[PDB]
């Protein structure tokens, strides 16, 4: 059995690709992963996804898309793909001890936000801990918050957040910032931002919501506590391209390269969408858009065979 | 009064840009047009927009996005922009006898589908007449339908539609097809497709829904009637770039050019999204995605000033 299309991933990109491929009668086979639903599964209210005047929670939205894919005939499997063979007319995915094959594959594995790895981080996510100033900065009006990271992203997150927060404490493990000079001088100039170099978070305190962070100096080991009600983590993202490394061309940061404004990868019959590709916008609505394009690309490519 | 951002257009691209710009506290000023709401205002059920397991009508979806923009503080005006001055630090739009100025402008005027211009076409839209095989081909399972056009798009629409329709009659005013050779031989090969060259539609019949088309030979004037229950119009699209011609760089077909995978135009502080730019995918979800990107681009650019 060789399917027309296999989709790997179950965030907005993968489910939108599945909706379009199923409605196009391609009977898509979708491997959602055991941690299915993408990054919105791990948040609370999603307010900037167009179409919901009153907002919708992450899991509610993601279950709408999943049922929508099912309604049109997508075959959804809550299983991880463990290995892929993507070269040639027939592509293979390996799921545990099972194999499945298709003529086209849409890569929609997304990107992981890098975590601090400290107690409280996971429990308090969507409850004071966030990775996305565009998404949640709204909710921290007149509050004291922290941003963690030393790059352009953390610089941009911290400066953006000062239009809501009472104050922004920018925390970084070293005393060198890898951010660009222009980005660095911007938040230096911002009066609502204070830098803490050579500082790490060791724990996030929070009754139901974030109440404080425990800090440690990476040089002296001196510890203290900071009272804050938000923690924005901006220490980078890792595209989930491990499956395809050595098969599809990646950029220096591991994102899947695509041709022009399309979803075509370096391999014939292989298409990529969502935050696996995009290191610029990283929103549900942009990932959904690109999942639609991947399905249209794949359909047109299949027609040319 | 110089606003941070003015948005021109009220389809998915413009309303998604407004949601993001308003939530980012940029107080966007949006000129929706008198025919506001974009192309989905003119359709019935929208089933492939991810997030609605049971579908939603075009006007329902578009009113959700409009109220969503309002909720976050966008200033919406149901007025047409009649002229623009986009060069320089302060951009001007002219609306009748009124002027409004901004530091950044997001162009979201969309693309018009070219119409046959015959009686019944407008009344029967969403009721048997469509411009989008991806959108509505589903609903014509086992029916006899027509596709109008002589280019690659009509070729692609006709071949795609044969996975639903009982038969597809492809109609074109001339006996030369401007479509590529490969596209032309594909539907020639398709057994469900019959060509009618030198033929135009003069009228679409339809009690509540399409029941037939009246035809005329463009050489002899011979007329006849064809019993069909769908009419797919695929005679091209016209991007609504008239406002900006001579100011922003356009491609040979009038689409606004953008840099790389961003929404940046050839003019500083001017960004473009939706079907004004995209001649490839042309879906609500892709237009919404690109409207999000335009607002993120604009915000980042405004921060650099
Ligand atoms: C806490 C948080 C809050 C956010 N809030 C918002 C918000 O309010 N608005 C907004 O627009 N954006 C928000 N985002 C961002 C948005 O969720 C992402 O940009 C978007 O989900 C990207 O979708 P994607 O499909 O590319 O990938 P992902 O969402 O990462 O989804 C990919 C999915 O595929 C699965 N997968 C990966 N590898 C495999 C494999 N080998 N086999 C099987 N399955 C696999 C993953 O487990 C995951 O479930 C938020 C992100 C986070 C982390
Ligand atoms: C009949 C039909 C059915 C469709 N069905 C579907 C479907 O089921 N699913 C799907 O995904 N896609 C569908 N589409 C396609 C989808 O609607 C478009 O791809 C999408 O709306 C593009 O959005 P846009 O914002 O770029 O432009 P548009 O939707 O064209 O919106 C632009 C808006 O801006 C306004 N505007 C333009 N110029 C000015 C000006 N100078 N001043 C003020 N306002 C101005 C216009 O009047 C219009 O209201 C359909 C299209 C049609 C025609
Ligand atoms: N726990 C942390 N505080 S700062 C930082 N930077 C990278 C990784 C972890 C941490
Ligand atoms: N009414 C028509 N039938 S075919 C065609 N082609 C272009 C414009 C109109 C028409
Ligand atoms: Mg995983
Ligand atoms: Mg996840
Ligand atoms: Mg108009
Ligand atoms: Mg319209």
């Amino acid at each position: 059995t060789v399917h027309d299309v296999i989709i790997i991933g179950s965030g907005p990109a993968g489910y939108t690709a599945a909706i379009y491929a199923a409605r196009a009668q391609l009977k898509p086979l979708v491997f959602e992963g055991t941690q299915f639903g993408g990054a919105l599964m791990t948040t609370t209210e999603v307010e900037n996804y167009p179409g919901f005047r009153e907002g919708i929670t992450g899991p509610e939205l993601m279950d709408q898309m999943r049922e929508q894919a099912l309604r049109f005939g997508a075959d959804l499997r809550m299983e991880d793909v463990d290995a892929v063979q993507l070269e040639g007319p027939v592509k293979t995915v390996v799921v545990g001890d099972e194999t499945h094959q298709a003529r086209a594959v849409i890569l929609a594995m997304g990107a992981a936000a890098r975590h601090l790895g400290v107690p409280g981080e996971e429990a308090l996510t969507g409850m004071g801990v966030s990775t996305c100033a565009t998404c949640d900065g709204f909710f921290f009006r007149d509050q004291d918050i922290v941003v963690v990271g030393g790059g352009d992203s953390a610089m941009e997150e911290a400066t953006f957040l000062t239009r809501f927060a009472r104050s922004v404490t920018l925390i970084h493990r070293r005393d060198e910032f890898r951010a660009s000079k222009i980005m660095l001088e911007r938040a230096r100039a911002n009066e609502k931002i204070t830098f803490l170099t050579n500082t790490e978070i060791t724990q996030i305190e929070g009754d139901p919501k974030v109440t404080g962070v425990r800090l440690r100096d990476t040089v002296t080991g001196e510890e203290s506590k900071l009272d804050v009600t938000g923690v924005f983590v901006a220490i980078g993202h890792d595209p989930r391209s491990e499956l395809v490394r050595g098969q599809v061309e990646l950029d220096d940061e591991g994102y899947v390269k695509v041709q022009g404004r399309t979803t075509y990868t370096s391999l014939d019959g292989v298409f990529a969408a969502g935050d696996l590709v995009d290191h610029t916008y990283r929103q549900a609505i942009t990932a959904a858009g690109s999942g639609c394009a991947a399905s249209i690309d794949a359909e047109r490519w299949l027609a040319e065979q």
